[PDB]
């Protein structure tokens, strides 16, 4: 029904706008607060120490000079007089895999959702290489995702990082539930040299040996199957407060 | 043992030369791989559509162009001919609490220690005379400890260290992550120009008993074992029926 | 005729897609080589440390992974087998005044066409504040100049910094040859307190005393004419090197 | 006299401080004002949307969290109650030569002295061992020359002094500014991934007898004057006319 929409991009990247529209013609009550900016390469982390500035485009559009988190939590604080239901950031320009999902700002977004309590939905398009986006498949899969989630709704302690391949519809195989993979385990940093004789080093390709088996995102995305990852939002792994605190009072 | 250094605030912070010596005193063979300046509001990502420059400042000291997990990426990959079986990231300047820890720059050093098949540890000293020292003494037990009975090969620990002399910790308590900006509500000021500006509100939260905020509240380094692993494996099974309904229309 | 665009807000900016359109429909032949994202905060240097990724995103137009003058520098030494006589550079979201020239992105694109001996022009929209921006009266301001400097160019020694108010080109009185202005001249630095308690610091708005009367770039775009400031490539000031190397023999 | 010292390498730079403290030991009244970190690769622009942060380290000595011209523009309008009569920015870690003065975060420091009435050096150590004390050196018979005969009042000086000892140098030279990326040639090599990337080409150009590259080439001291107001005022007479033309039709 109502639905807060961010993203990575920036307010006038394409992919937020298709998703706004999708969304709005799908009968749902949108929200769009976006970064001013293109922001991907700069910190997620919540602008605490400077105050931050919220140009409204027009109605249901609010631009946000600070981080995709800034957006989400001024847009639930006070910013807007609404309460939605539901965060839905994205659709990303490119896809969010494996160790990217940790350091995503379009994931971001949405895990600044269910720290205030709301579900979150991430949507990226698994875009590479003359061609032309499909963000228009992205949205349809979205749509669908927000109405399933209305009826009987995932729990809330976890957010959905949903990842498009970069085709039509009917060229999709379906959905599956997969985990994070890890691309870069056997990563090797091969050396070359600038044409100034200096050595500069690059971060090794995808080895023999990754994690993008069966299961995981990148396999999904690969097969041409939209893939959706229920990521945590608590980073504390409860399941080794036992064993450490046995381990920390041996050394207390 | 063989002990990778890194951190966020750079490799000229003090924090991290302080944690160097500490390990090296301790009879740990260091080795720091730091970024060139303190990055800390950038992005954590490794940096893979250009290459990164490593310049040499001593032995046993390596300046990086990039990102902290730049920095470590490249230590366990070809950088160095030095393999390390725990990876300590730090000290940073100030704390890494709750929600405040999946975008810390400190942690992502960490959390690339991990990735790669390394226990990994991040110190942070909680400031609000910078005690550099003490979040030091605290990390050379801590990797001494591991040395015995060594971290599950499944998470890394973010450790805070309140920033007093060590005569004043009354121990170590295991804790969880916190959010103390769960319901804080924003205020609306203006600029000298008059423009509305939002300021992202002060401390309804959760930073009481077992969190790791209470911990370093009162004078208790905090230890909060946390995942590298974002899936949620313990929703995998619910969302899958969730998943296979949605995908009958 | 031969027209390269660039600009500081990146390529999926409105307002050089729009100039891109204008000029293409005033038979220029155009060519678009501009950001990826938004590098307004970042430097203008050429870089040099870094190789440069560009990728095409359909044929006359190159996304830069780099700053403006990346772009400009790049597309004329062999990014393209294309050889332009002219380099517009726009058209900026906000207005490029006084003090604010010498760091714009959108002017150091600009000025990257002088430096490879091509006439350049950087257009600017001045926008303050709900609105709609008037980026296509900046680009028939732009396309009337282009035009014009095909039958008598302008010598090649300066570019032209043109900014333009934001309205329609009816309410637009006309075109005036101003200088550079210089608002932050008695700017008196206000003190407030952040939430937390610290002292910070607020850069004083327009002063009392300040240069932005007549025949400034600042008094033609406040009285809806757009404003034309040529401006120099060579920073060196020759009329003080006569000066200069006397005080200097007098030193040396 | 009363000297304000700033640069772009960040208050922490070796280059600031040593040029400092030959200022002091020179009898002049120094004052640092200097960004917090090394902010090469952000704008020279003025903050204007946000506030910015000024902590003091010591007695005149201040770290902004902002850009190089922050620093002085804050510096002469109310953060301090200090009236200096020159400006000195540096001294840069590497050179300001040519094109790469305009976008130089060291230069737009001293730029931001003439706009509020204060003559103004930008001091720059060519470097590719740092010899601050030889460009310290230089700044401090620069200063002292002022004093008797003062720059006019529109223009900086753009200084740049060779990485040797002082008695390497044969004296200074009053230049103007190069272009060593006239027609420099791109290349095109590709990543490991196998994707198109493009390098700038190295170094015809402009860097002959004159120029500021040859300067500081063969140990000399290179010293530019450069303009404060981009508005070229000898164009003015022809663009009118040019202007006039255009909006006939
Ligand atoms: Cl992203
Ligand atoms: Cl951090
Ligand atoms: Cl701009
Ligand atoms: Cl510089
Ligand atoms: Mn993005
Ligand atoms: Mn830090
Ligand atoms: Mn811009
Ligand atoms: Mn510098």
């Amino acid at each position: 029904m109502r639905v807060l929409v961010s993203n990575d991009d920036g307010v006038d990247a394409p992919g937020i706008k298709i998703l706004a529209d999708a969304l709005r013609n799908a009968g749902h009550e949108v929200m769009v607060v976006a970064p001013d900016r293109d922001r991907s390469g700069a910190s997620n982390s919540l602008t605490l120490d400077t105050p931050i500035r919220a140009k409204q485009i027009d109605m249901h559009t609010y631009s946000v000079a600070g981080t995709p988190t800034d957006c989400v939590h001024l847009a639930l604080t006070g910013l807007l007089n609404y309460d939605p239901d539901i965060v839905v950031s994205g659709i990303n320009n490119t896809g969010n895999l494996g160790d990217d999902v940790i350091y995503s700002g379009t994931v971001s977004a949405a895990m600044e959702g269910r720290f205030l309590g709301l579900p979150a939905v991430a949507v990226s398009l698994v875009t590479l290489y003359q061609q032309a986006p499909q963000y228009e498949t992205a949205a349809h899969a979205a749509i669908n995702i927000v109405a399933q989630l209305k009826t009987d709704p995932l729990p809330a302690d976890t957010i959905l990082n949903v990842n498009v391949p970069d085709v039509t519809w009917q060229q999709m195989r379906g959905f599956k539930v997969t985990r994070l993979g890890n691309r870069h385990r056997s990563a090797p940093c091969l050396t070359q040299t600038d044409p100034r004789g200096h050595t500069i080093y690059w971060i090794g390709p995808a080895g023999p040996e990754q994690d993008a088996g069966p299961g995981t995102d990148f396999d999904a995305v690969r097969n041409t199957y939209i893939s959706i990852t229920p990521i945590h939002v608590d980073l504390t792994r409860y399941q080794a407060l036992e064993n450490v605190t046995r381990w920390t009072d041996r050394l207390t």
